[PDB]
């Protein structure tokens, strides 16, 4: 009863029409499964971090976060093989504003949901996984824009870049760490802006948060007529705390969350889905 | 140098709100600590290893359009497979609610049946390849935006008491079981299900007794191709009924393989606009 499943191996062979995208990101088509697929793809120690990424992934399987199809583990290639994200990244919804005008709330709100259960199911793994580098760039949607977490780069089991989603405890090298990225996130997900946005250079940024500022929370970036503002301004508030202590666990927040998903009707979601382009 | 993943243990008293939905049981839940909806299939010491094998199966068998396991309950006082919800049933109970859904758009009819081949061709792809034996309207189930999830592996096997259901799915040389039963049974069975997702007939219809179906069939009787059950205007018809023929052919050397009907249906569902897929979805709501 210590049922186990493995990972498949795929012949490079296989990934027909490989294209670039945006380490390198390329499309292809499975030539036997007959559907297309995401690639992920020198060095000799480089690889040990390849193969740990395609454990972690493996492992973690669950309805949020991002299926993987197999490892392509050769000498002519490395890479990993995931299921392919047609509508890319939350950071793309939020932010390509004149090819989405209008994301409405229920969809906002059902995101934020789904990141949470994704998040709550890896830190409720054993041992605990704690992913350690979400970011709206980092949370995929699928064909009906249903949320996948990627990116287990810097992902830690409990035994350079942006750092706007970074809690500050973290600049001089946690449990408390996901929470924090997710409260940005959520700010980010209401306002459509990028926290921090009059601020020209990160240390600057950095310096800010050690002393305890956040990304603003007013009328202009957060608008009165977000459903559910003052519960979710406490949220972002209680996640995003200078004392790591007082920041919630992932359970507490879903039983916050859960009332305020309720309020929408089902229908919403998929009339707010069908709106975009 | 293999990479391996194990099926959570769910403890029995995680699952919150145990309800009844079929009569194997079927019962719906939520799971205590990951907060979210799940499926619990169960009895009402040998019955045990039946579902430690069904378990495995799809544990083994995870791919996009077969249902998801979210783990094993194993307990002295309950065992049971766990799931993901599937909140809109099965495709059995979308094609005979008539007025439930007087409507079912042809764009998502052809989706089905393209994801129900994606999803048995993935199966025989495996190695060794995994038949399902068992393929039916019932078992082939669909999640919050229609997309399928092939389900039931109960009668699967490897290629290396009864119990009381329909044998319309079933091709004639399995009636009397052998040895050599074999890779074309999920083909067969297919071509049945293609018929019904275009007809939204229930098959031999006219024939109240099982046993004669059975008759008919090894006899060569497949259910009607006319204009009554297949109408002249539906989009791709003569492609179609040449893809459910050869599917059903008597003799099992002339059926095709799974990726044969894909290379036949990926042209077919390149005429339909992505959007009509949502359409049909907000209609059927
Ligand atoms: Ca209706």
């Amino acid at each position: 009863e210590a049922i186990c499943s493995a990972l498949p191996t795929i012949p490079y062979h296989k990934l027909a029409d490989l294209r670039y995208l945006s380490g390198t990101v390329s499309s292809a088509r499975h030539a036997d499964w007959r559907v297309q697929v995401a690639v992920k793809h020198l060095l000799d120690s480089e690889r040990k971090d390849v193969l740990r990424e395609a454990e972690i992934l493996h492992k973690a399987r669950f309805s949020y976060i991002l299926p993987i199809l197999g490892i392509c583990n050769e000498p002519e290639f490395l890479g990993i093989v995931t299921e392919y994200m047609p509508n890319g990244s939350l950071n793309e919804l939020l932010h390509r504003k004149t090819e989405y005008p209008d994301v409405a709330w229920p969809l906002r709100f059902r995101i934020l949901h789904e990141i949470a259960l994704g998040v709550n199911y890896l830190h409720n793994m054993t041992p605990p996984l704690l992913h350690h580098d979400l970011k709206t760039q980092n949370i995929l949607l699928d064909n009906e824009f249903h949320v996948k977490i990627a990116d287990f780069g810097l992902s830690k089991w409990r035994m350079g870049g942006t750092i706007i989603y970074m809690p500050p405890e973290n600049y001089e090298p946690s449990i408390k760490h996901d929470i924090y990225s997710y409260a940005v996130i959520t700010w980010e997900v209401l306002s459509r802006k990028q926290p921090f946005e009059d601020v020209t250079n990160p240390l600057q940024i950095m310096y800010s948060v050690s002393q305890g500022h956040r990304p603003v929370i007013n009328e202009e970036s957060l608008p009165y007529d977000i459903p559910h503002r003052a519960r979710m301004i406490s949220l972002i508030e209680s996640g995003w705390a200078q004392n790591p202590d007082e920041r919630p666990s992932f359970l507490k927040c879903l039983i916050e969350l859960e009332p305020v998903l309720r309020t929408f009707e089902e229908i919403t979601f998929l009339e707010a889905v069908i709106q975009l382009k």
